[PDB]
């Protein structure tokens, strides 16, 4: 069947949409090529539309339906909880969108009695009816790239009532239940430090490693019915409440396997048949359908000593050579399972000798050096895209912020150590805003974080070495300087510079301030200070981090 169908009613927007890059007072200190960077709008989606619009055929062997039966086995084991509406209430993102039935999320975040009593009535109709399809939005995605444009993505989410009876039934299954079925398998259990040991021990583990990425074109529209049902077939092996039961059977019929698609208008403009991007199960139910399909096209593959890393939609592949020639139909045949099963990829895999040419989670595994001049792994990327976000964010407020994200995730490396820490904690100094809890998205959850609490989230997600690191590859160092050339972004020198001098101020203000002046900038010194670990690192509650993936999910911390 088709992945869509269209009335031809536009996809529309809620408020204006800003696509040009935002110019300040601060824009040219970070990038000078402004025209370079821009946002994607609701005015492309057409564009989206047509790509994403396709018929899905699938043929499932034996390979398939064996993978599904051990899935099912372990899935046997999970014993998940019902939430209570308060419980659900209190994990919805403060900026959520609105109920189309007279409350927020704010209303559903100090649970008002309007916003609980509906909720109640969405979860009872849930209980009465399991045919009724359920009324979703499709949005835009407004996203800020830099120009080689690609046009905006797309969203599909129900009500906000929809969304918090979502996590009464599912939040413990999809929290739970993937770490089970797919084991070290799966992505987002890992911390960046545990995912680039688990890259580089797996790497290590073969004879002869061979690696590749598979890109599947537009993963979502290529889910189809039977993919969506067999994931619910899944969920219902788990050990769950009678109700759990009941509305989980129900949200896969209703809404998650298809529904009639509204704009923010309120006019019809067609109707999906494929995956939800903003549905809780979006990131578990694209990585079991990911995990499930990969699996047996290995096997259809013969690939020999075979590991899977999976992130959703994203896979990469670990294996033992058989040779150039072997390892190239390998692939192929690999690619054609993939096919049949209703997954053929964007870009043809390529096999790849090197782990550090590999791409997965948008990262590849560098090398550099710490303290003792010892080899330290570490993931990275092109800087472009984070620097292009960085600049948006240097202009505008935006309901997440990026910049914070990347410092996070990619803390060890060079560009967001010389240029990100540098420029964001400049920005906090100058509005004497280093206090203030700021929104960002790991794994698809929405956190508030405080950046005076980076030096400890830093050491327990990467190690104290991401404070020392030195010696970067001429690889690295090469995609960063051409990106900075690209972008128009200062030379890494003046970033030094800057660097001393907000270091200097963090130090002068003690507390905390200091402790960021101290960490975050020894590389920034000739004279480096002792960098011991930090006493209220092991205090810090990062339970929660990397449990699972939420992406689309209209998930808080
Ligand atoms: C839509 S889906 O089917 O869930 N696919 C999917 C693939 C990959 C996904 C996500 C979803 S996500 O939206 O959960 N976020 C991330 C993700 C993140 O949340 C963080 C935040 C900033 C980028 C960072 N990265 C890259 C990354 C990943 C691992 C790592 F160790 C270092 C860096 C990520 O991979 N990756």
């Amino acid at each position: 069947s088709m992945s869509y169908t269209w009335t031809g009613a536009l996809i529309t927007p809620c408020a204006a949409e800003e696509s040009k890059l935002p110019i300040n007072a601060l824009s040219n200190s970070l990038l000078r090529h402004h025209n370079m960077v821009y946002a994607t709008t609701s005015r492309s989606a057409g564009l989206r539309q047509k790509k994403v619009t396709f018929d899905r055929l699938q043929v499932l062997d034996d390979h398939y339906r064996d993978v599904l039966k051990e899935m099912k086995a372990k899935a046997s084991t999970v014993k998940a909880k019902l939430l209570s509406v308060e419980e659900a209430c209190k994990l919805t993102p403060p900026h959520s969108a609105k109920s189309k039935f007279g409350y927020g999320a704010k209303d559903v975040r100090n649970l008002s009695s309007k916003a609980v009593n509906h909720i109640h009535s969405v979860w009872k109709d849930l209980l009465e009816d399991t045919v009724t399809p359920i009324d979703t939005t499709i949005m835009a995605k407004n996203e800020v790239f830099c120009v080689q444009r690609k046009p905006a993505r797309l969203i599909v989410f129900p009500d906000l009532g929809v969304r918090v009876c979502e996590k009464m039934a599912l939040y413990d299954v999809v929290s739970t239940l993937p770490q089970v079925v797919m084991g070290s398998s799966y992505g987002f259990q890992y911390s960046p430090g545990q995912r680039v040991e688990f890259l580089v021990n797996t790497w290590k583990s073969k004879k002869n490693p061979m690696g590749f990425s598979y890109d599947t074109r537009c993963f979502d529209s290529t889910v189809t019915e039977n993919d969506i049902r067999v994931e619910e077939s899944i969920y219902q092996c788990c050990d769950l409440a009678p109700e759990a039961r009941q509305a989980i059977k129900s949200l896969t019929e209703r809404l998650y396997i298809g529904g009639p698609l509204t704009n923010s208008k309120g006019q019809n403009c067609g109707y999906r048949r494929c995956r939800a991007s903003g549905v809780l199960t979006t990131s578990c139910g694209n990585t079991l359908t990911c995990y499930l399909k990969a699996s047996a096209a290995c096997r259809a593959a013969k690939l020999q000593d075979c590991t899977m890393l999976v992130n959703g939609d994203d896979l990469v592949v670990i294996c033992e050579s058989a040779g150039t020639q072997e390892d190239a139909a390998s692939l192929r045949v690999f690619t054609e399972a993939m096919t049949r099963y209703s997954a053929p990829p964007g870009d043809p895999p390529q096999p790849e000798y090197d782990l550090e040419l590999i791409t997965s989670c948008s990262s590849n595994v560098s090398v550099a050096h710490d303290a003792s001049g010892k080899r330290v792994y570490y993931l990275t990327r092109d800087p472009t895209t984070p620097l292009a976000r960085a600049a948006w964010e240097t202009a505008r407020h935006t309901p997440v912020n990026s910049w914070l994200g990347n410092i996070i995730m990619y803390a060890p490396t060079l560009w967001a150590r010389m240029i990100l820490m540098t420029h964001f904690f400049s920005i906090l100094l100058a509005q004497e805003q280093l206090e203030k809890a700021l929104d960002c998205q790991i794994y698809g959850a929405c956190y508030s974080i405080e950046p005076l609490d980076l030096p400890q989230i830093i050491e327990r997600l990467h190690g104290l070495s991401a404070f020392s690191l030195h010696s970067y590859s001429p690889g690295e160092i090469n995609r960063v300087a051409s990106c900075l050339r690209k972008l128009g972004v200062p030379p890494l020198r003046v970033w030094r510079h800057r660097a001393r001098s907000v270091r200097a101020r963090l130090l002068s203000q003690g507390g905390r301030a200091a402790t960021c002046g101290k960490y975050l900038f020894n590389w920034a010194v000739k004279t480096k200070l002792k960098l011991t670990p930090i006493p209220a690192a092991s205090q810090l509650d990062l339970s929660g981090w990397f449990v699972a993936g939420y992406s689309g999910g209209d998930i808080y911390h």
